[PDB]
């Protein structure tokens, strides 16, 4: 049942959302980070200063060695591991056990976060970008193949310790208000979408829409910030900087290096603009926009003063729709129908005068005009 899967995600702000999983026989409990931005299921398999527990292949009778080395470089951080198969379960997910590929992390650089409470990564994206090759079946692919669990999952990430829901095998209707708006998955590698228009405070950025997706645009639960290509970032910052001319900022603030503070509860939310990302619909006249408040891109950081970090950074590998974007919304990864749905989450940040929204329809440009090749 879907009720059993509600509130099954936990985490710490800016340290990722994780799900409880068991590996091996007898089952070993491990918290695993939910990452829609990669395709490898990997778990710490050796002692680490940041790990409280790890996967022990010697203690599992159902463990099978694949005798193959694997290495995955992320945008930030990387790990090395030995490949193998074992029985995997999700206690607060569907009541099933599956044989899946597991990368036993032996060494890593800047991957694990100190006190994050997670011990591994669940790559929910497609085989095309799995390491070392697309022949290594990702976990969700293994789950669908072995069971009757529908080829669909949905993420409801809630902001300010953080909680959330990963509904495996369908959609939970109590976790969203209004309508679900779907955007096509352009290619089955990352969860690649197409951004067709960007509006800041109702003003069009007036950029070639191919720039918004320069290289690509991806939906990534394993990235905190909203990330934009160099050119788009430059224009976006120029808009937010000009909208908030009343307050003075340090130079490092816009680069995610410095924090800005105000008096307790005297945060000037009003002068910070809303950002509208328009996502191409399955039909071009059925496109829609997701609007995010300053409360989403100005992340709270730990003095009675309220301090905030600018949670928009530039990218070299295209747009990344991180937690910042996802946190206000119920995001449905409809793999079966090659599309991603957006709806207003039940756990949204409540602004007095403004509201985060998924609104449509809109007429926009299509894949020919906005897609990069
Ligand atoms: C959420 C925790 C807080 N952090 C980490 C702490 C600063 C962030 O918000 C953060 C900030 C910047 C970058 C990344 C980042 O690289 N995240 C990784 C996931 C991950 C999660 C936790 C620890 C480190 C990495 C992906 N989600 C990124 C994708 C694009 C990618 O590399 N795919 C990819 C790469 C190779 C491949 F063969 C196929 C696919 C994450």
């Amino acid at each position: 049942s879907f009720v059993e899967m509600v509130d099954n995600l936990r985490g710490k702000s800016g340290q990722g959302y994780y799900v409880e999983m068991t590996v091996g026989s007898p089952p070993q409990t491990l918290n695993i980070l939910v990452d829609t931005g990669s395709s490898n299921f990997a778990v710490g398999a050796a002692p680490h200063p940041f790990l409280h527990r790890y996967y022990q292949r010697q203690l599992s009778s159902t463990y099978r060695d694949l005798r193959k080395g694997v290495y995955v470089p992320y945008t930030q951080g990387k790990w090395e591991g030995e490949l193998g198969t074992d029985l995997v379960s999700i206690p607060h997910g569907p009541n099933v056990t599956v044989r899946a590929n597991i990368a036993a992390i032996t060494e890593s650089d800047k991957f694990f976060i100190n006190g994050s409470n997670w011990e591994g990564i669940l790559g929910l994206a497609y085989a095309e970008i799995a390491r070392p090759d697309d022949s290594l079946e990702p976990f969700f692919d293994s789950l669908v193949k072995q069971t009757h669990v529908p080829n669909l999952f949905s993420l409801q990430l809630c902001g300010a310790s953080v909680g959330g829901s990963m509904i495996i095998g369908g959609i939970d209707h109590s976790l969203y208000t209004g309508s679900l708006w779907y955007t096509p998955i352009r290619r089955e590698w990352y969860y690649e979408v197409i951004i067709v228009r960007v509006e800041i405070n109702g003003q069009d950025l007036k950029m070639d829409c191919k720039e918004y997706n320069y290289d690509k645009s991806i939906v990534d639960s394993g990235t905190t910030n909203l990330r934009l290509p160099k050119k788009v970032f430059e224009a976006a910052v120029k808009s937010i900087k000009a909208a908030s001319s009343t307050e003075k900022f340090p130079d490092g603030f816009w680069l995610g290096e410095q924090l800005v503070c105000w008096q307790a509860g005297t945060t000037p939310w009003n002068i910070f603009p809303v950002i509208s990302l328009y996502l191409m619909g399955e039909v071009t006249n059925q496109s829609f926009r997701i609007t995010i408040l300053p409360q989403q891109y100005l992340r709270p950081v730990e003095s009675q003063d309220d301090c905030y970090k600018f949670a928009i950074s530039q990218s070299s590998t295209g747009t990344v729709m991180g937690a910042v974007i996802m946190e206000g919304f119920y995001v449905v990864f409809d793999r079966a129908r090659k599309r991603i749905g957006f709806a207003v989450s039940a756990c949204h940040v409540h602004d007095e005068f403004r509201t985060a929204a998924v609104e449509g329809p809109f007429v926009t440009l299509d894949m020919e005009d906005c897609g990069y090749n």
